[PDB]
């Protein structure tokens, strides 16, 4: 069990700069007591100096009071909150209620990480509990969101109720495998209506958790970022600065489109030029674009690290919108370097498999190709991600009065943050290939499922000892991704479709686009009035009627001549007698 | 003027069955007492005896600040008002905050209109400021909403932003008929932008004046219907029977599709019979279809008289379902009777016009027909509803009484289903005549006024009824909007000339969803937001062992300093 320590921060110090590092240090413990936060010092590996800090409960109490009353503010309105407000309280600026010590914007930059310690006997019997069962109830995703925070917590719920849906598909996707054959229609309809289903269900259900959880309008909170740089104040940075940045993503996309378009096409060449000249034994014929999603998380690895410098030039003034702008550009690699491949497949060789001659010429039309290369594109993928993922590290782990506990925090700041946009990512990719790319390959959703099953508790595995303990955010929604995954819904109606008509065989395969993508439009109608017509607005209601509860002269002339009742009744008989 | 009346009581009482009338008209007096309101009993024309009801202003006060706690407690929050919540007082149920006097519901049925008094000193004023401008300001809405209440304002906005935004169309209308020939397809992407544009930019004037008069979040707030009919009380209605009473709709709907449908492919193929035989001087070729427009406000009218009837027996617990269905049902019925005689002409007729022989046998192609259809089917139309509209010691003020409450209930319905209707031909049907729009301009500048005048002195006073927007229309509007992006490029293609016209509508659908993605973000990037944040910052600010020896080891700063630059040594 841990000693108490609520939060720990690194401030490692090189063997120079030490004339400075002292003076950083003794700044950082000064604020760390002034804001009220009781600090013990130790030694930790290569040259640093590991400080805990723990909190005066009546300055804690204090906090938690301002907090709840800045949420009821915004009409918003447990381990997990009181780590957040020490976390806020040690990373907030000093004019609202804190002492900044952020690493990257103030001169505290000898610090590389404030992070709180994993709890071993929770994490194991979380494992157990986990493993041991079949199902996950929601008391589950409720301790997730009660000690890690309500950001993984959402994960979690919406990585369940992905896997729980994922039943659906897969049944009738083998259905159509055993029965309805290759490239089935009414197979494309399903997916679309179960894509269109599970998008609003899971909106209902964010809904529903948002407000269980008290978290419902965080996201209209804004944020500002600490390592947000500005040039005037009235914090203001010009737009047309930013807008200038932002133009430099257009020619880096081409770029990145270029380069793997390139690529892809000279894998298929190569790929089609074995199956059509050497015989093997079958599997080899695929032997290329295996490598290729092999290659896949290097390239879009290093593709994603320029992603993110992309977003350091581009200043954004909120946490929200940063993490909003990185989502897209990270969607957008991943998307091309993980459907590239497979559109290349479906609507360039498939329709005029005619261009690729002069390559095939460098090296010296079958339609069932589409439905072994998103077998391929389904399952190794999803190896390669588990390789990379689990076991990876478990190799990693296997090459390597109170000092267990001291060697035990030494051995858990050399750990990286747990980054959920990733976990997210993976999700949202394995949701569009079902949505988009199933079709050829039916049995495919039914290996996901089972993915699924390994992820909820494999993914679990990696916030218990493959990563350290995140800082506990709050999040009404997951965020932009929700958009990617109505985009993935929206063209993955189409695509599938243009598969149907394409690898069966000009108007028709119009025609075929066009009933799909009406068909989805007016189930995605017919599906939101439903849910609109069907336990958060029956507590919210209930919540709002108690707080009812508890809340609480001609003119002068005509008036005059039957003021009384009885002359009233009386006028009005008399003139009732009279006709 | 008038005489300090706030609200009118009609209470016609019949010569025969006459026993049950006394009593009704004591129980009507002694309730609007006890609710607090002095009433004077007056003649009326033919049997019948009008009551004048006025406010005790201590009770009216309490009245006043109990409507403002409510709408301050579903977060809601001039002459308008106070006659609305004259009418609460008057219409609610004695059990909470009233006086039940409502005509439908109770025994008390001998009453039929509910109505306040015009003021003829505004109506003048009013009517000759408006007729003597070029274009109204904010003030003139805001007077109207000070007045008539928020739905005759809400409407007056909207046909003025629409009469603005229509501005754009006549001029690339014209500029497409000048120059583009007929049947631009760059005419059909003006269209659909501009239709886009319009939508989100009226929803973005809906939220400012909804922020600016108050009435942000009405909706929410549910009316119950004093004409709802419940079984049991839990006041409940079982669902099944409202479905089943709305499955009648289904057969009432196929059979006006085929009653019109058939009624207008026998004009066409009159009109076409006449064209291919009589010789004329020409204008005669497009007579049957006139008519047809002659006879579109007596059939759908009476046809929306079924809606209404389709309405009754279908009961609804709240006045928003049931004026949401009643739009429905007439939005409906309008598109059929105003869209599907031009739906023929363009997708039956012109594609392959090879179907009505047989017609043309029993009465005894040409791809420019459509857009003549299009001038007898814009200039028409809302002549006619011209026509429809405004060419067809106390006495004085008594016999002012006596002749408005002979007048009818001023509907903001029907004002906005004919603005509906002329947006969705705008929106679909205008690329085959891309001055139609420019003909609408001219009728909106009448309309704006005409329209007023049939507040003025056509109709009597409606009662000021608060709403958040202009309601269920924001659908019919996107919906037109879409139809319309499909049927310009159709049109386009078909007049112009398989394959091509499949692709031609999805590049037109495609283009009109991204335009809407696109105006939507620049909207949302882009005058009430700014005080709503106001006002919630302004009530921001006025709203306010080893383990203990682990931490025993340095327990002040100035020891865990030292330890600090000690380990600091130490490495
Ligand atoms: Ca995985
Ligand atoms: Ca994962
Ligand atoms: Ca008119
Ligand atoms: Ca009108």
């Amino acid at each position: 069990s841990n000693f108490g320590v609520d939060f720990v921060i690194h401030y490692k110090v090189p063997a120079a700069e030490r004339d400075e590092a002292e003076a950083g240090f003794v700044q950082l413990i000064r604020a760390l007591t002034t804001v009220g936060l009781a600090t013990e010092v130790r030694h930790g590996e290569n040259e640093s100096l590991l400080v805990f800090v723990k909190v005066s409960p009546d300055l804690f109490a204090k906090q938690v009071y301002r907090a709840r009353l800045g949420d009821w503010l915004h009409g918003v309105r447990v381990e997990a909150e009181r780590l957040r407000l020490i976390y806020l309280m040690i990373t907030k600026p000093h004019n609202e209620g804190g002492a900044g010590v952020t690493p990257t914007n103030a001169k505290w930059k000898h610090v590389e990480s404030i992070f709180p310690l994993h709890s071993h006997s929770f994490n194991k019997e979380w494992i157990k509990k986990w493993s041991s069962k079949y199902t996950l109830e929601q008391t589950d995703i409720d301790n997730i969101r009660d000690k890690f925070g309500e950001s993984v917590a959402f994960y979690f719920a919406f990585l369940r109720s992905y896997f729980r849906f994922l039943v659906i598909p897969s049944a009738f996707g083998f259905g159509a495998w055993l029965l309805l054959g290759q490239f089935s229609y009414l197979y494309a309809l399903l997916c679309g209506l179960w894509s269109v289903v599970f998008f609003e269900y899971w909106k209902k259900q964010e809904v529903d958790l948002a407000v269980q959880w008290g978290v419902r309008g965080v996201s209209s909170i804004q944020q500002s970022r600490p390592e947000f740089e500005w040039e005037h104040e009235a914090k203001v940075y010009p737009p047309m600065k930013r807008v200038k940045t932002q133009l430099l993503q257009i020619p880096f996309a081409l770029a990145c489109v270029v380069a793997l378009g390139a690529l892809i096409v000279t894998c298929n060449s190569l790929e089609v030029f074995i199956n059509e000249v050497y015989s093997g034994p079958q599997y080899l014929g695929f032997l290329p674009t295996i490598f290729l999603v092999i290659g896949t998380p290097t390239i879009s690895g290093v593709l994603m690290g320029a992603a993110e410098k992309l977003n350091a030039m581009e200043n954004y003034a909120t946490v929200d919108a940063h993490d909003a702008a990185l989502i897209q550009k990270q969607f957008v690699l991943n998307f091309m370097t993980s459907y590239m491949a497979l559109f290349f497949t479906a609507f360039v060789y498939i329709p005029f498999g005619h261009i690729l001659h002069p390559f095939l010429n460098f090296w010296r039309i079958n339609p069932a190709r589409i439905s072994n290369q998103m077998f391929y594109f389904t399952v190794t993928p999803q190896i390669v991600n588990f390789a990379t993922e689990v076991v990876v590290p478990y190799i990693k782990q296997q090459a390597f009065e109170e000092a267990e506990f001291l060697q035990r925090v030494r051995e858990e700041c050399t750990l990286e943050e747990y980054d959920v946009s990733g976990d997210y990512r993976e999700m949202v990719m394995q949701f569009g290939y079902v949505a988009m790319f199933s079709v050829a390959w039916p049995l495919a959703a039914c290996c996901f499922l089972v993915n699924n099953w390994v992820e909820l508790r494999s993914d679990a595995l990696k916030i218990a000892i493959s990563s350290r303990r995140p800082i506990p955010w709050r999040t009404d929604s997951i965020g932009p991704w929700l958009t990617a995954l109505s985009f993935l819904s929206w063209l993955g109606s189409i695509t599938s479709s243009a598969i149907v008509y394409l690898c069966s065989n000009a108007w028709g395969l119009l025609l075929s686009i066009l009933f799909a993508e009406h068909f989805y439009l007016v189930v995605q109608l017919a599906v939101r009035f439903v849910l609109s017509k069907l336990p958060g607005l029956q507590k919210e209601r209930k919540e709002r009627f108690q707080t009812k509860k508890r809340l609480l002269t001609p003119e002068e002339m005509f008036w005059q001549r039957q003021r009384g009742m009885q002359e009233t009744i009386e006028i009005g008989r008399r003139m009732i007698e009279q006709q």
